[PDB]
C-alpha cells in the first residue's frame, strides 16, 4: 500500500505542519512526503526511531519515497522547521515496541506539543 504526505507552509494545526501528522501504515508499506510548498524535507528524529531500522533525511524540494521496513513508531521532522514544530509521526504496524521510547524522547517545545498530539492520534 501507497500513502501520500504533504509538506505545507500553513494548514488546519498551524503553520509548517506535514499533514497528515499521524498515520498508521503495515510493514513494507511505502509514504511518499510530497513537497507541496517549497523549502521541506523529511528526516527521522534523534530516538524515535526503532531498533533495526536506518535514520533517513531527505534533499529540500524532493519528492522522497520510503518504504518502511522495521515495525515500530518513527518520529519524523523537517530539518529547518523542527524548532516551529513541522513535525509527524509513522506508526508501521501493530504493536510497536518502541512506543514508550518514543513519548520519552526530548523535542523542542512546539515539537513535542505536536508529536504529543500526533501519539494520542494512534491510541497512544
Ligand atoms: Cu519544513
Amino acid at each position: 500500500a501507497d500513502f501520500e504526505v504533504h509538506m505545507l507552509n500553513k494548514g488546519k494545526d498551524g503553520a509548517m505542519v506535514f499533514e497528515p501528522a499521524s498515520l498508521k501504515v503495515a510493514p513494507g508499506d511505502t509514504v511518499t512526503f510530497i513537497p507541496t510548498d517549497k523549502g521541506h524535507n523529511v528526516e527521522t528524529i534523534k530516538g524515535m526511531i526503532p531498533d533495526g531500522a536506518e535514520a533517513f533525511k531527505s534533499k529540500i524540494n524532493e519528492n522522497y519515497k520510503v518504504t518502511f521496513t522495521a515495525p515500530g513508531v518513527y518520529g519524523v521532522k523537517c530539518t529547518p522547521h523542527y524548532g516551529m514544530g513541522m513535525v509527524g509521526v509513522v506508526q508501521v504496524g501493530d504493536a510497536p515496541a518502541n512506543l514508550e521510547a518514543v513519548k520519552g524522547a526530548k523535542n523542542p517545545k512546539k515539537a513535542q506539543e505536536r508529536l504529543d498530539a500526533a501519539l494520542a492520534a494512534l491510541g497512544n
